[PDB]
């Protein structure tokens, strides 16, 4: 067979919204 | 002899608060019931019309006992021994015998109802110089009793739960810290909890005339970074992969995992599942500002050669190098530029939830949640089970409602990997006990040979192998390398989260008028 | 809001007592 | 079976 785990790779969190952070000022 | 004690004490410290008839001790030892180890249940009570509800909280404690002996089993092959602990001697009878018990204490059956609301495990020793342990572990109780009848009760009874909404006047912020070397952090019993990275979530307030400046503090996280092996394969005639819609390197094998270990309250009395939405949201926003995961290794790859060293990918990389790299004289962007390399440019969020523990009982909703549909008939639309259910209404209300227009319902949220993970401590050569979750790829690869390693990934990754045998593989090969010097306590269960579902919730956070301050993050 | 949270979702024992 | 013990 083939080592590995590869539904962990489609798991993974890439990026968020940026408007949870304060706005400068 | 420890039940006397521990109930002399919490009596002893009640005596001089208003509380003293708020409360019920009820002691069940083996002499008289079914159980395997004598045993103190705190209980209280609340009065909804003309009706009692009583709560429970149960407290075994272990201490001055032998191990339990390993259970022969069945397998494909033949028949194995598999390790046990505490945890494993409780079952239906033993809630069946507290139960009866505390049925009994309060006088019978028409005198009102009583229900378990939670779980603990006390495995040190209690002497007659132990008060803090013991009004720890009263506090301990009555914040749990007090959960489940909020919970159980609030409609009738009036009793409001914690929401953004009452963030609205205030600038919430965060702080991260990076510690790897020295003393852990320690739970309710005093044992050793791994906290290479943590998160502090707090309030910020400023005086209107005066002009004073001052923090509140509210919710902490704990937690460390592991690696899943995970090769891709370009010769099945598919498509590149693609992360954030980038391509990635072809040497890029392993992927990055975040497993929470605990949280607690700092200053807040109460700990509710709306509290721990709060610090898994404050977590999450924190850990993604700016790549600041990726600090940790870089602050690893500043000790040099030692267990935790990142220069170990070096061989991972060139087949020829047979010993780990060291990137102690290597500044910041070249470590990152060699990651670059060989680490997919995301994060996996996990969790390890205790068997029994301080906070097994808020815990365990994260497992009752992951069978989404029951499978009884239906007309047109098939049921939805109650933990899915129970689930998803605390994240809809901790954003007042945003959750449910971001996010569909029915979608997954929780995924279940299947591995028992043990816990337990170890002696370190510094002086000090540390976690024996220390215990991970790195370490493997940094101290033992390929084959313990590809042993380690095969028991935590091959989907052809029962529980038992996994359990087995690694508690082999812990044995082998610690030389059978260490304790083991209990266990625990890993779950993840759908990256979908985190989205959602961080949108809805943000649509909900609540914004976030880093203040620690670097670069 | 923040400063009485204690005060609103309130507890029997508290953990911290102070000076 | 520790989470559906009670």
């Amino acid at each position: 067979a083939v080592r590995g785990n590869m539904a962990a790779r489609a798991r993974g969190l890439g990026n968020i919204s940026g408007n949870i952070y304060a706005r400068s000022d």
